[PDB]
């Protein structure tokens, strides 16, 4: 009950598995382009990629 998709491109930094979700948002406006964040659906370890 969050707003992301199961992608499994990056591993977590704890559970060391492949069940991470990512979202592609672009901070303030849709003309100030994308940022890719990756969040583990398992323990909740999150980091970014861009
Ligand atoms: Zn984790």
């Amino acid at each position: 009950k969050t707003g992301g998709t199961q992608t499994d491109l990056f591993t977590c930094g704890k559970c060391k598995k492949k069940n991470c979700t990512y979202t592609q948002v672009q901070t303030r406006s849709a003309d100030e382009p994308m940022t890719t964040f990756v969040v583990c659906n398992e323990c909740g370890n999150r980091w970014k990629f861009c």
